[PDB]
């Protein structure tokens, strides 16, 4: 239990830990609501995918069902909505 | 469209794109399913938030609203959920 | 701790729970990847909006904060991106 | 375009839509911000898994991969984090 005088700002600390490499994710929420986020590597839906240093898409292994279109949608510092692109994934034979 | 070759890799290219600092999120999606994710400011539900670089939290202002149970859920670079903890933020009156 | 032999399936029971009306959300994860997710009721960035029946943003008490673009995507059933609609809030005066 | 009078509520039209059932998923942004999100279908990492009507996870078919701890995280109406359990899922040879 944390107390925090009104108007001023608190720093709600995080017991006994430590900030190292290992750490990914730090999820601040308050009960169903995420408050703060922080995940050092990119998500990634299954081991299949994997996204480029340019923000390339790249399936690692091409299946039938890895069809179908996918969308690319990219935002700013600002957090405007640059690009929003749609691809059509089709396989060849 | 894009052409993959069953079986064999392939990258999505992002239509006439650069990579620049000023690029925040980078969101792949096939359909309603999210694939690829990329982003680098953390998320913060509001301005009246802020997560530290030792994972911290830091509630700028205080409010009565402020108050409650805030959960702290660490995540290893592997996955593993280690550290769950919760707070509960008092206003001191 | 639960068994379960491969190839066959298996129910991870939640202990010491009843769903009941009151439940709003149940996230069923493994390590920091979220596996199942729950939510009755819609998800709102505040309490200043609220989504309407027919899929439409509220904004409670407009704001010149309120401004800037806001997107509308629909997505079907199947999953599919039915809906991808861009709207310039602009405040009168 | 949308123009609404400061301080007062506006409602953002979602560009010739009508909400039938085999609607899913409903999302408004305010640039990268997420405002709304509407979504009937719970969410499911892949078909080898199952949220049922109770909470539990049904996972498909065993594999060594699906071993591990999962976690259970139920949520009220409200908002309160009741409940945070884990278990522990191990094939059975």
């Amino acid at each position: 239990t944390v107390w925090g005088a009104l108007g001023h700002g608190i720093n709600l600390n995080i017991p006994n830990f430590q900030m190292t490499d290992d750490i990914d994710e730090v999820r601040w929420e308050r009960g169903s609501t995420l408050v703060a986020e922080f995940k050092r590597k990119p998500f990634l839906k299954s081991g299949a995918f994997e996204i480029l240093a340019n923000g390339d898409l790249k399936i690692k292994n091409l299946t039938r069902d890895d069809s179908g279109t996918y969308n690319v949608t990219v935002y700013s510092t600002n957090g405007t909505r640059i690009l929003d692109k749609a691809l059509d994934l089709r396989i060849l034979e």
